[PDB]
């Protein structure tokens, strides 16, 4: 795969497969200070992608009307946005 | 059909919204590929402040996460809500 969605949903649903697998069979070892750091910059990036695509969206879908250079740059400045992501959405 | 509606739609629209461009001018108009790169361009900076406080809400809520089944569990369906404002 390529894109950090894509690795992020990759990497989680093997380590959720991963899990049910030693539930099957006692293996939870203890987080590493490298190891959550490593977790917490690829999820923040995954969830920045899905947060990038769908600002993209809703900017040009809101940017549309505008027709004029001071118009759009009067309309984005405007802009305020509320976004929900999730990592069930990758 | 219903696209092929759209793809004369889109056509026909593109041939209005010109001619209305046009006479806009006889009394600064916005080309195709120039909204384009001030929207991406716009669109990356906001992007880029969801993206330093998702970073915030991840980290934080990676707090009583202690073992590697336990943040494999919280981050499976984590969810956050983002607000973001040119103004900032």
């Amino acid at each position: 795969d390529k894109t950090y969605e894509e690795m992020v949903k990759e990497v989680e649903r093997l380590k959720l497969e991963n899990k049910t697998l030693k539930q099957k069979v006692s293996d939870d070892s203890i987080l590493t200070a490298a190891k959550r750091e490593s977790i917490i910059v690829s999820s923040s990036r995954a969830l920045g992608a899905v947060a990038m695509r769908k600002i993209e969206a809703k900017v040009r879908s809101r940017a549309a009307k505008a027709v004029t250079e001071q118009e759009l740059t009067s309309l984005l400045q405007s802009l305020t946005l509320r976004v929900d992501v999730s990592m069930e959405e990758l």
